[PDB]
């Protein structure tokens, strides 16, 4: 789909058998979902934003459904105010910046 | 252009008569500039993101150039790690997911 930005950019994930939204972000490198519960092993990560940093838990070779599309890869799971997609993720369901 | 999204989307950008790059930020409402010299009346506002809050100086009417494309809008500085073109801006310049 093309999506324009004159709303926040917000879809439908699905993941760890739960549906959820999350923003499709640009300025993320990573992808950051807010505390939920995720199966197997993860380590523990810090991550740095605007305002300071959080603690985070990382999830490798996740499934995720992002807007029908599948995908997988490293999740990071914490106190992150939004559910953000990031460019880890948005690089395999195809997704590009047009202008 | 179009703009994949294996490297972070860094445009160059110029405001105040200065040149500097910027990330194309569809996860930012607003647009975030490191601390730079803008002329003018400003105000006070607090901005939060993954870590906590940041104070900045927000400006409005602000002309700005981003890839070519002029775009006039509001612009926030103040300690922000990296600077960032949020979807206030990114709306003018007609930024999507095209192809
Ligand atoms: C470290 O330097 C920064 C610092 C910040 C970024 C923009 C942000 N992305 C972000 O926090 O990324 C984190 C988690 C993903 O992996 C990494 O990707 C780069 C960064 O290191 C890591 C994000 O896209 C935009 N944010 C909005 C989010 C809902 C919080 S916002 O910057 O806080 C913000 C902008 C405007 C506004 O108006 C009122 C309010 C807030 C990118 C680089």
């Amino acid at each position: 789909p093309q999506i324009t930005l004159w709303q926040r950019p917000l879809v439908t994930i699905k993941i760890g058998g739960q549906l959820k939204e999350a923003l499709l972000n640009t300025g993320a490198d990573d992808t950051v979902l807010e505390e939920m519960s995720l199966p197997g092993r993860w380590k523990p990560k810090m991550i740095g934003g605007i305002g300071g940093f959080i603690k985070v838990r990382q999830y490798d070779q996740i499934l995720i459904e992002i807007c029908g599309h599948k995908a997988i890869g490293t999740v990071l799971v914490g106190p992150t105010p939004v559910n953000i997609i990031g460019r880890n993720l948005l690089t395999q369901i195809g997704c590009t910046l047009n202008f």
